[PDB]
Order: structure tokens, then C-alpha cells, then sequence
């Protein structure tokens, strides 16, 4: 197990941000997937690779997973309210192009509200919600390594490095810092405890 | 009045209807949104324009605040503790038009939750504070000048202008009168000390 390339799928998002920024700071050779490239910062740390297109489109996806020793999926749609494909379509792209370069590690993040009652999700949040769940089901029947990444709150607390890891459940606390988010995806590359399992990062930022 | 023009949010729930009452009182020229089945009740203060719309309509929002000095929250779902997102979608739609508009003050109820260890909300209270939770993220992460109003239990106990503000922290007394609250809430529009703070109004009524 030496997982040294990695591409990030979402790598512009608030938590592909800083997963990046870690990822390129402990050594990782980075390829990202991105639409636009000039939202990636200009100072700090930059990925080693950078293509240019959509996770909808196979052979963006395939020229970004080619080569790489893992992959991390930080996907969101932003603000879709209603019924919405782009992240478990995308997840199928991802999968197909894993199975033809023979890449086997997938950590992928949908959210905590896959561990809760369905009646918790807010009315307008329930259409990402349901494509979560087809992204999940998705990877899960791809047969990959695949470590199911299900946060609660995302927030902009400092990097700690001492949260709470909750397997197939829900953990006591109800937020996770995107640095220390970030870290947690890194840290699943590192090791198959995770694999086949859904986890849970939360932590005290009292 | 360097501050005049302002728009509130909320106008005509608990708090709303004493802070409109109050702002003008005070002499502020006041724009409310309104939805359409619930209207200010024909007896009481008159604000000085009225936009029938939602929140959730960005056109209805940027109709609200152009023109305005600064902004007051005081949104909300009455008794409802059903999973919401009206209170952080309506905070994103707040904070486009007022950099569209050049607002740059909001003052916004959320609740003194957040300063309470997360372990301890009461279950029937944290789908709320959830959306409080990010309605607050979108409110700080917007770089406005951004006053986090936070209140222990609102009341009915009267007017006194007498009470406690809390900084960055809970304060000495576990409720603020509905009238108290929106008479602070006006007296951030006139400092700048509280901006960038989150504040907790409470007070003994004796
Ligand atoms: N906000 C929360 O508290 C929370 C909690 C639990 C779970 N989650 C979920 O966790 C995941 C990460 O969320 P986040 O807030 O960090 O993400 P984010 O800031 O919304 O960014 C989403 C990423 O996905 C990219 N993307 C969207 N559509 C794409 C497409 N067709 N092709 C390629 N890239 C695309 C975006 O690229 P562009 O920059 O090009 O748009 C961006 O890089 C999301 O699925 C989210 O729903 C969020
Ligand atoms: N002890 C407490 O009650 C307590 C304690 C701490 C914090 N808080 C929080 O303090 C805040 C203010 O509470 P409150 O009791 O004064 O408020 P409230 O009586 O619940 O009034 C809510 C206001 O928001 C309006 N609103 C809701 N959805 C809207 C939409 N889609 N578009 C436009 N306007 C909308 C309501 O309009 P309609 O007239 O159309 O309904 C009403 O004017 C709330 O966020 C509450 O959670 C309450
Ligand atoms: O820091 C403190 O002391 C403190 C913090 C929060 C409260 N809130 N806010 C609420 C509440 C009610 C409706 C909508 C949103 C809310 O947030 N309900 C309570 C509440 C909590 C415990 C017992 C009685 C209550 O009324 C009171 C005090």
C-alpha cells in the first residue's frame, strides 16, 4: 500500500480547497479535474496536474483518473434544489474510467443525512440529498475499495487533526472543520481500515 | 440619521413587529418584504415601502434592500421546528444584493445555540439551529460588516433598553424581551462595535 497520485474531483470547492492545499503540502502528486482553471489560487500550493473539463464528460474523467494510485471525489452541485444527476453521473464516469486504468481506491464524500432519519433533511435539500444516495449506491456496487465519507456540518474552524472517526454510524459531535475534512480524506489513503465502510468525522471547536 | 433607509426581514414576526414598530418611531425610512398571505396588520406602524415577495425569490430580495443603508434579520418559521434552509437561503440571497447594492451593514438574529456546546441543543431545537448554523457560516464568510445577534429566550416582558450585551460568548441571563431585542438590534445600526462579534442581548425583568 504506497498511494502516491491521487486525482481531486471538486479540488475548487471549499473543501477541495484545502484537501489540495494538504495533499500537495505532504507530498501527493495531484491531479485535478477542473472546469474553469482560473479559480485554482495562483499563490500557495498547486496541483502537479491540471485538466481542463467536466466530471459529465468520460474522457475528461478518463484523462484525469489515468495513472493514479487513488481517487477522492469532493463533487457538490452547489445550489440544485430539484432533481439533480450531475455528482452519481459523474460517480458512473468515475467508476468506469477506476475499472479501465485499474485504479481500486475511491474516497468519496456525500453527507451525514445518509445516516439519519429521511425526515431530517430540509424540504429543498432533499433533491442533492437523493442523488447522494445514488452516488453512494454507485460506488458501492462498483466492487472498488471505496470509503463512504458522510460529514454533518462543514465549517471554517482551524485544522486540528483530532476529531472523532465514527464507522457505520454517527458520532457525538455535529460538525467537522473542512481543513480537518480535508485531512480526514487524505488520511483514508493511508490505510484500508476504512474500506467498505461509512464514516463520520466530527470534533469539539469549543 | 447617517443610518435612515433600512431594510428589515422578518418584519411581521415576534420581534419584527416591536423592531418596525420601534425603527419608525425612531424617525428610520423602513422597506419591508412580506409574503403575500401575511401582510402587516392594517392598525399598527407604518413602514415606509412594502415589497410582497419571499426570500426566497432573489428578485424579491434585491427589490428589498436597493437602496438601503443597512439591513436587519429577524427571519425565522414561527413555531415550525420542521428542517428548514428559508433562514440560510435567505441569508445567501440577502448577501448578493446587498454587494450588488453596496449595503455593507446586516444585523441578524440567529440564536445563542451556537455558543453552546453542540452535545447540548435540545433534539427538538436542531433542525433549526442547523439552518441557524449556516445561515451564520454565509452571513461571516460574506465579508459584509455582519453584527451575529444570538438570543437566549425571547419574551414579552417590556421595553427597557436596560439590558446586558454579551460579546463572543453566553451572557448572565437566559432571556431577552421581544422588545429588547429589536431595540438592540436598531442600536447596532449605530456603532460600529459589534460588527464582526457575535453578541448576546439578555436581561432580568424586575
Ligand atoms: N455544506 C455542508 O455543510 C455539507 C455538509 C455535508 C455534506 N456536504 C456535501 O460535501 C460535498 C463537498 O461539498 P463542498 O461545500 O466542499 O463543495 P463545493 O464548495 O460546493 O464545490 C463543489 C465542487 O464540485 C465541482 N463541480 C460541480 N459540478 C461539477 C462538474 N459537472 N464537473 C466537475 N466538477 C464539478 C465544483 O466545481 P466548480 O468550482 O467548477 O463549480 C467544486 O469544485 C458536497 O457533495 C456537499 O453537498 C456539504
Ligand atoms: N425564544 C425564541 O423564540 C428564540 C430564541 C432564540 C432564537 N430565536 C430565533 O430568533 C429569530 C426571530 O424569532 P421571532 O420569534 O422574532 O420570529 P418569527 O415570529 O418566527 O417570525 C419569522 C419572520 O420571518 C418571516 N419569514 C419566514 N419565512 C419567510 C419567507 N420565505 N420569506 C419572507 N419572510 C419569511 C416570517 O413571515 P410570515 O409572517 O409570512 O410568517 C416572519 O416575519 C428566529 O430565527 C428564531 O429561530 C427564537
Ligand atoms: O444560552 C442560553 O441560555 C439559551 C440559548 C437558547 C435558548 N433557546 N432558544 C430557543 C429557540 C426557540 C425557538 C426558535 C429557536 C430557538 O433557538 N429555545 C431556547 C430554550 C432553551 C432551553 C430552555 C428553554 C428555551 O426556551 C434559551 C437560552
Amino acid at each position: 500500500m504506497a498511494v502516491k497520485k491521487i486525482a481531486i474531483f471538486g479540488a475548487t470547492g471549499q473543501t477541495g480547497l484545502t484537501t489540495l492545499a494538504q495533499a500537495v503540502q505532504a507530498g501527493y502528486e495531484v491531479t485535478v479535474l477542473v472546469r474553469d482553471s482560473s479559480r485554482l489560487p495562483s499563490e500557495g500550493p498547486r496541483p502537479a496536474h491540471v485538466v481542463v473539463g467536466d466530471v459529465l464528460q468520460a474522457a475528461d474523467v478518463d484523462k484525469t483518473v489515468a495513472g493514479q494510485d487513488a481517487v477522492i471525489v469532493l463533487l457538490g452541485t452547489r445550489n440544485d434544489l430539484s432533481p439533480t444527476t450531475v455528482m452519481s453521473e459523474g460517480a458512473r464516469n468515475i467508476v468506469a474510467a477506476m475499472k479501465a486504468h485499474g485504479v481500486d481506491k475511491v474516497v468519496a464524500c456525500t453527507s451525514a443525512f445518509l445516516l439519519w432519519d429521511p425526515t431530517k433533511v430540509p424540504p429543498r435539500l432533499q433533491a442533492v440529498t437523493d442523488d447522494h444516495i445514488r452516488m453512494h449506491k454507485v460506488l458501492r456496487e462498483s466492487g472498488l475499495k471505496y470509503v463512504a465519507v458522510m460529514p454533518p456540518h462543514i465549517g471554517d474552524q482551524p485544522l486540528t487533526g483530532a476529531y472523532t472517526v465514527t464507522l457505520d454510524g454517527r458520532g457525538p459531535s455535529r460538525v467537522i472543520s473542512k481543513h480537518d475534512l480535508g485531512h480526514f480524506m487524505l488520511r483514508c489513503l493511508t490505510t484500508d481500515e476504512y474500506d467498505g465502510h461509512s464514516t463520520y468525522p466530527s470534533h469539539q471547536y469549543q
